[PDB]
């Protein structure tokens, strides 16, 4: 099970960790991907998770998009977790760098409530351009299931913990 996490609330935990390394170690039931609507896993968390699957995530994702079309911003889909988890919950947080409504971050986090326990990154953080402090706040105030947050950057992790109300 999950080790070395700092407990923020009744159900939200946080750790300074590489989500790929964490997923390979824990083999959780669900790992969350910071997906885009096209499931094009090019960079950030998505690029890293996909590279860890030797591109099997991208191949599965392209078939999913060919069949279903793009996801909605704020939406999700469950696909295989490959060598990282039982499942991957691809969740699309708004990309501030694409001018997407930051208000959609709460809708994005609501997808986590369909899973009792998840390993996840902060949605819309990193290359998605949102303030990670705000993302953690929305996470805590939206997710009711058990979420283990992996924050890659130590400096950001320390800032998130030290500023957590
Ligand atoms: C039936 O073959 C394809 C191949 C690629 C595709 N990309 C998107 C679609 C259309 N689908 C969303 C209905 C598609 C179909």
């Amino acid at each position: 099970s999950f080790s070395g996490y700092l407990k923020l609330t009744d159900n939200v935990y946080i750790k300074n960790a590489d989500i790929v390394e964490e997923a390979k170690k824990v083999k959780p039931t669900v790992v969350v991907n910071a997906a885009n609507v096209y499931l094009k896993h090019g960079g950030g968390v998505a690029g890293a998770l996909n590279k860890a699957t030797n591109n099997a995530m991208q191949v599965e994702s392209d078939d999913y998009i060919a069949t279903n079309g793009p996801l909605k911003v704020g939406g999700s889909c469950v696909l295989s977790g490959h060598n990282l988890a039982k499942h991957c919950l691809h969740v699309v947080g708004p990309n501030v760098n694409k001018g997407e409504d930051i208000q959609l971050l709460k809708s994005a986090y609501e997808n986590f409530n369909q899973h009792e326990v998840l390993l996840a990154p902060l949605l819309s953080a990193g290359i998605f351009g949102a303030d990670p402090i705000h993302s953690l706040r929305v996470c805590v105030d939206t997710v009711r299931t058990n979420v283990y947050l992996a924050v890659f950057d130590k400096n950001l992790y320390d800032k998130l913990v030290s500023s957590f109300l």
